[PDB]
């Protein structure tokens, strides 16, 4: 019910309990142009988009930040996502939530990619997903 | 140093321990244009700005969402912030942190304005300020 309990529950949860699952993700490709990313943002609002290699959801190489997209479009919207892309951290489905949070912190990324046993993509996690568990 | 210890502490903290104080807030005015607002976003990067009345930081009447700003800038950036402004909530300085996230939730807003005893602006709270507390 209350916050301190939601905190306790979440303390024991793992990456796969909290993540946005692979089937619900919206991605952009390393070879799409900024202009493409811009139109995607305007349509879906997410502030961070996982960037795929080879148009493969199972090959997330980083993320693109909405700020970076709208800023660069004013400059040269034909540039490729790769010119703005920034790093992520990957974590196994079974990592305890706080351990992922700390991984995101040690690596200084706002996105963790949850990976399966084969190294495919199970889903992703960001702060917005943590705030849902703690505050419905 | 760990999550559960960080959550315990925050549970006992008050709206003013955690807010962004008035001196650090960035505002836009209700009579400023989208064009203005876009230039601010591009310069300062926050995703939400408190919107003032009469250019007064002590009269916050809502917030402006970056998504609304970039989206509208493309249609008619001469439009005024009031055309896209959305609702806030206000809380007293001494309201316990979990209780405010609850007010925010109840009133479906992403921002609380922390009020002083005269009704002036003490500061603001958004999810981000919560994460800095639990994560960072």
């Amino acid at each position: 019910a209350n916050f301190m309990q939601r905190a306790f529950e979440m303390n024991d949860k793992v990456a796969s309990d909290v993540m946005v699952d692979r089937t619900s993700m919206s991605v952009v490709d390393v070879d799409e142009t900024i202009a493409d990313a811009l139109l995607l943002y305007l349509e879906e609002q997410y502030s961070r988009f996982p960037v795929t290699a080879d148009n493969d959801k199972d090959k997330i190489i980083g993320y693109a930040y909405n700020y970076d997209i709208v800023r660069q479009a004013r400059i040269d919207d034909k540039a490729k996502i790769s010119t703005i892309m920034r790093d992520i951290v990957s974590v196994p489905e079974n990592m305890k939530v706080p351990d992922v949070m700390e991984e995101m912190s040690a690596h200084r990324v706002p996105m963790a990619i949850v990976i399966d046993e084969y190294g495919g993509t199970s889903g992703i996690i960001t702060d917005k997903d943590v705030y849902e568990e703690l505050f419905g």
